[PDB]
């Protein structure tokens, strides 16, 4: 199986699986039950911004969304990611739907990670303010698109906007990232993606992950709805 | 008196207030006694590299010390910097001796705050990789000084090269850091510097210490030794 | 006198002084009278953005000003600004009103000097504080509670005022050159909202590098556009 | 064919082929006879240090080249490369040795491109990997344990060998320019070290920015560096 360390903004309560009994954003270590959550009130049709933030002094990896009025969930996770994560790895967005729907779109996406020893590095940064139809610098999976309107929709929309049910994307960096290196003496890494999630729906669903992967992962069969396209069970 | 959060590279053992019984690395918040020390082995001689890095959604600063050699020392704090600094602040290095002495040089020395919210922000960052005989961006205090061969020596050293005792000196960034803002979702800071510790004497002493002060910050007479130019007594 | 070197976005054209006979974009090296202009579409009450580049190796100063409709206008002018500024500096944003009127309003301002063989200083402001210390405000100048910097003087129903003048200067100053260095480079981006109910708007914004000491010029508002005691 | 623009540091005088009669550094659009050169003293055994540096607004590709000792060369070339390369690139170091040798050693390397109106890459190796997994190595090119990239082939004894050629590029593509974008930039450096004992060094380093599926060019070593099939 793929080795996955993922953020999620999950929209949908699946408590049969250990989710708790609200929205809320979580950190998944290997598992999409996640080891910390905390309450987070989605607001439909909004735009959001997630920020995801680690270093290997500090060993806790730390995340925060938030939306234009103020309203802000905080999650944090200690954890020393050198003991789960493969030395190079591929950084990712994914989204699903299952029986309920949303659109899963991506405003823009940032990323940095660094390697540092004796000085004031080695370092990768993108980001994607806008996004272009052929995005030559991307890995899109399953259902995920780049439009000319300058979004990642990761999930399917239809011709007439509407989100799709039982839908799965991801849209992964080119390049691998050297997330880990023995002679560094700090790594550290950030990410930020603002989205858009919106539905008409009974209630929303599945919601939204930042991950990072084995550089050869690929969306695990059967994983819409409630796995996010991360795992291919819920254990 | 001043407020002062800062990181300690304390070389002196002064167990009367509170070191521990080895040379180590520091926390400090608002007083020399510091919240959390590590073991750390100066290298006398060597260049070594400190980074320290914060951000208020871990709400944990930490900081490591490293050699050539590969010999580190890390230590880690959970604060609430919001609750403990102005909003305005200047960020700085001092340096001290007492009876016994040291070089305190800085051979370079970087600085990043950024104050995020809703986007892929405000931000503030500069480094140093060579100090300037005049060196305007900085403000110099008690016996430092910035030479021609491009370091900053935060304490006194005489003609022949050898430093000298009951010395104490600090460098601030000229311009007024705003590192935090209650509007922001994100607040983080980083630091770098790298530093030569050279002595001959029965044992160095005393340290060099990366710090965040209110702006119009000044060293507390007296504070030579083992109060690191930081504070007015060892309370 | 102060030595400036500055990008301006000129909205009126004093065709007395050497503008050409429309909105323009100018490089003005120690002089008002721009040593390379283009012509500029201001574009009332819309938000543009204002990019100036420079680097000791191409020795060339250019700038781009656009608006979200894709307009835009560019100039760029052959120059060793070694020979020009001083050493250390500090950078600043300044505008003026005259005759003529219009809101000076900077939504965002960024900026970048490396000196390489780094030292470098970087700082972004894409929301202003109302008492922003790491700012010098001269003149007329005012950041408010919406986040903007006001270079020129805008009443209390909001609208701009004439004969006005403001400038905004980073507090620190900056290593602009030095001799050892290979490559000494900077860069500045501002974004600014200039909107007029007058027969014409006047007289327009800069981004400008000075001495550190650097202080509004008495009498240059108008056409001098807060930088210059004459139009010499 | 590919389509290449380089910058060359150029260590052997092929004055068969347009070469000035002196090693320099040269800025080569879709030729290895550059459009402009600058005299060159490379100093056998040292680090020396290569800046690149474009942008849309001043259409001026610039280059510098120096050592610790302070010499430099500087070479600049007024170009519009949106008419020259395609969209979408790669970028990379190339490399070759041909009747003289030396070693190509790459010791750092970064690069910036930006679109703004903002799109970014930036990466940063001060170290190279044994296995560095966002490089595609070309021809004789290597990484090793010293964490250095080995351009051209080096025998086991350590020194150069003849008539080698080999290239290291970043694994992404690289947007470089898009049509919206009011400015796009890029930004280059790497540190190398040029040895030989030969009679001469040949035949030198070039930064380069290719097509996306872009290889050595069969017969490339000696004077045409990995870059071209032929002195055209
Ligand atoms: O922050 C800055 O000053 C530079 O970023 C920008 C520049 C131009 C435009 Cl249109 C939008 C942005 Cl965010
Ligand atoms: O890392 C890079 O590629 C750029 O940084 C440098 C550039 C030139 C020199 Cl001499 C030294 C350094 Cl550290
Ligand atoms: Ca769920
Ligand atoms: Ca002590
Ligand atoms: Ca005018
Ligand atoms: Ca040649
Ligand atoms: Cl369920
Ligand atoms: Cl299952
Ligand atoms: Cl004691
Ligand atoms: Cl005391
Ligand atoms: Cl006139
Ligand atoms: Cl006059
Ligand atoms: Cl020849
Ligand atoms: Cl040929
Ligand atoms: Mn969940
Ligand atoms: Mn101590
Ligand atoms: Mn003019
Ligand atoms: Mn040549």
């Amino acid at each position: 199986a793929d080795t996955i360390v993922a953020v999620e903004l999950d929209t949908y309560p699946n408590t049969d699986i250990g989710d708790p009994s609200y929205p809320h954003i979580g950190i998944d270590i290997k598992s999409v039950r996640s080891k910390k959550t905390a309450k987070w009130n989605m607001q439909n049709g909004k735009v959001g911004t997630a920020h995801i933030i680690y270093n290997s002094v500090g060993k806790r990896l730390s995340a925060v969304v938030s939306y234009p009025n103020g309203d802000s969930a905080t999650v944090s996770y200690d954890v020393d990611l050198d003991n789960v994560l493969p030395e190079w790895v591929r950084v990712g967005l994914s989204a699903s739907t299952g029986l309920y729907k949303e659109t899963n779109t991506i405003l823009s996406w940032s990323f940095t990670s660094k390697l540092k020893s004796n000085s004031t590095t080695n370092a990768l940064h993108f980001v994607f303010n806008q996004f272009s139809k052929d995005q030559k610098d991307l890995i899109l999976q399953g259902d995920a698109t780049t439009g000319t309107d300058g979004n990642l929709e990761l999930t399917r929309v239809s011709s007439n906007g509407s989100p799709q049910g039982s839908s799965v994307g991801r849209a992964l960096f080119y390049a691998p990232v050297h997330i880990w290196e023995s002679s560094a003496v700090v790594a550290s890494f950030d990410a930020t993606f603002t989205f858009l999630i919106k539905s008409s729906d009974s209630h929303p669903a599945d919601g939204i992950a930042f991950f990072i992967s084995n550089i050869d992962s690929s969306i695990p069969s059967g994983s819409t709805g409630r796995l996010l396209g991360l795992f291919p069970d819920a254990n």
